[PDB]
């Protein structure tokens, strides 16, 4: 399918594939099986902010999820991404549901990347339009009017759908490393609103990186976050 | 063809269509006929820089072209681009030759846009990659090997070609003005080498703004700068 | 005294000295007499936002002040600041009160300057202020901190703001504002603010200013002179 | 003296104090003995760039020193700067000479810091003017006319003096870290020309962080890089 590097906000403990007994945050290289997890304290109904950072000098792809109360989840992964992604990729946001469900409402999304050899990209979405000409949208992802990006299906009465999946990706393919680059570095941030009413909500939100032509790998609702075509 | 708002570095004095009887810089709205021109003193074989600035509050469209020596040309035009551009555009560069020719070699290209309602796009190319996936090149425009975007066709021994039109469009649509935003604005910078040993070289370089789906009007080589299909 | 170049949010109609008969916004070159005014429609007790844009190529200095409900205000002014201000200045925020009063609560302050000669550039942004802010020269009744806010005019424990107050806040470093090398010498500056009162009118307002590195509140610049000018000249 | 954290471009193999026996770059914490080092092939008279990076999330400090023909050098140190620097600091540059001598010529210097709760500071010198009011100069450091900050004393004929200490500190302080800070991260950049025909040259260039009131320690000339009061 694609080649994927992603940041998982697993709200549901899918443990026969392999997720610890609780909600967590993970680093995925080419698999739904996180190379690294951290316990996360999903705070329902509140707006949280996520930051992801990587430089190719320190080689440690990192992630932070927090809330205004202050609760913070953190994970690291030493890696030369250099070895997993192509010279050209796209950047996007992913979120799914299944049996259990939640809203997946992104209120803003800002990303930056440089190749200090410079070449650099810096886009930042603080409010989303009804028709957003610079976002490829796949799956149940749809925007506007309340100004927000809605990654997963939400009906009229503020009710999240079971078995939904959606993705939004910036229009322009992002050069992310080169042979020329002395420093291949990126950062990316998003402010989300997960709120449900189940036992535990499901399934999560992910920031992702992959090949320019990445679509949804069919049958990736629920526990696969609309990212992988199997749980291998 | 398409809608245009552009900035000409008009080198060849095509006066049976309204150019002044000399090399000039000028602001064109919807026409190869500049609403304001200024005496440019071209400096052949040298590396110059153009800045274009527009802020939607004071509504003044501005342009500067300078050489390292210290010589500068300037041209203003007050206007609510509000009435000439659509909500969504594309941005790029254009150069052309006809009977007399020149090199049209962009060394760097950068652009920023914001909607302080904030939304913002900011790209900067200090080198041009061989297969540069985030550029929509059209006509004889091609990157590569020297590090540079060759807008008009050049032969192997460095000898430029006549009757050659070239264009380079940054990949993404660019929200340029919003109903919603309090301040809509942009800036655009580029470095060039124009070299020839003709009587006057021809025809000149342009930064342009036009509707997302924009293509070179046929027969727009030379004096029309790969921007307009009539001389109206 | 100093050099001032500022933008006033002139809430009180000081007219025996030449504002007009309403809350306005003005470009002030070296005079509390604004070279250009535009009607502003004060929306008491809401957070508004100002942008102040200047490029050296266009030579037009602009101002916008708006509220959430989208109510706008615009004024511009053609000028070469090349030739008023010197090569080096300080930049800041000023407010005042008098026989009438208001909160002068700045919530965020941001400023960016460039000399496109590969550039010399300065970008700072204040989304929180702190109980100490080692990078903000604080003059007069000014105080950061505690609620998170820069407090330019005296407020008390009871939310009740004090009449006849004056304050200034300035970034700690000088700013190369224009050079003889610079093809473009350009700034922009943004702030968000909360002005609340109850008096017949409130007074007196908020201003963004540029002046010499050594600038300091002129004596008796409380009230209609915004902690900006030693005379009504 | 005060408190230091720095990145050393150690050009002289000082070994009765620790330096590995060759030109290197090192991360120094509160001691001239680098807690980390890496071999660097000093390229005489050529212009090189150093990038430094740290994010409080992944807690890894990074340095690259490279010349334009591709040759790099890398060294990394995991550390919680919570612990070593204070809420408030000054950012500055240092170099020195001793028994042996070199040109300590900085051709550009830029730094950025943020507190992503955003509070941010972003400054950059691409040309150093003669009288510069935003720099604190210390020791033998001087600027202007040629366009470059001269960290150690060079006389008229361009002959670099032996036994010279110099420092340049950016005027305003920097909030490096706070308690509210969910992320607090920085990066620096500088371009430099070290030229000499000594035996081995000396002593090297360093980027530093330290407290607002910091100044050159007495007899910190030569092998101490104008940073440390003793060789401990
Ligand atoms: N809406 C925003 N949100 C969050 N950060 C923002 C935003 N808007 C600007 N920033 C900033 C923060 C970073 O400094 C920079 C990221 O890199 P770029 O790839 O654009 O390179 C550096 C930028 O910083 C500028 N700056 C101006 N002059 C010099 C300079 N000489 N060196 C470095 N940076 C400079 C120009 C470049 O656009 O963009």
């Amino acid at each position: 399918a694609d080649t994927i590097v992603a940041v998982e906000l697993d709200t549901y403990p899918n443990t026969d594939i392999g997720d610890p007994s609780y909600p967590h945050i993970g680093i995925d290289i080419k698999s739904v099986r996180s190379k690294k997890t951290a316990k996360w304290n999903m705070q329902n109904g509140k707006v949280g902010t996520a930051h992801i950072i990587y430089n190719s000098v320190g080689k440690r792809l990192s992630a932070v999820v927090s809330y205004p109360n202050g609760d913070s989840a953190t994970v690291s992964y030493d890696v030369d991404l250099d070895n997993v992604l192509p010279e050209w990729v796209r950047v996007g946001l992913s979120a799914s549901t299944g049996l259990y469900k939640e809203t997946n409402t992104i209120l803003s999304w800002s990303f930056t990347s440089k190749l200090k050899s410079t070449n650099a990209l810096h886009f930042v979405f603080n409010q989303f339009s009804k028709d957003q000409k610079d976002l490829i949208l796949q799956g149940d992802a749809t925007t506007g009017t309340d100004g927000n990006l809605e990654l997963t299906r939400v009906s009229s009465n503020g009710s999240p759908q079971g078995s939904s999946v959606g993705r939004a990706l910036f229009y322009a393919p992002v050069h992310i490393w080169e042979s020329s680059a002395v420093v291949a570095s990126f950062d990316a941030t998003f402010t989300f609103l997960i709120k449900s009413s189940d036992s535990h909500p499901a399934d999560g939100i992910a920031f992702f990186i992959s090949n320019i032509d990445s679509s949804i790998p069919s049958g990736s609702t629920g526990r696969l976050l609309g990212l992988f075509p199997d749980a291998n």
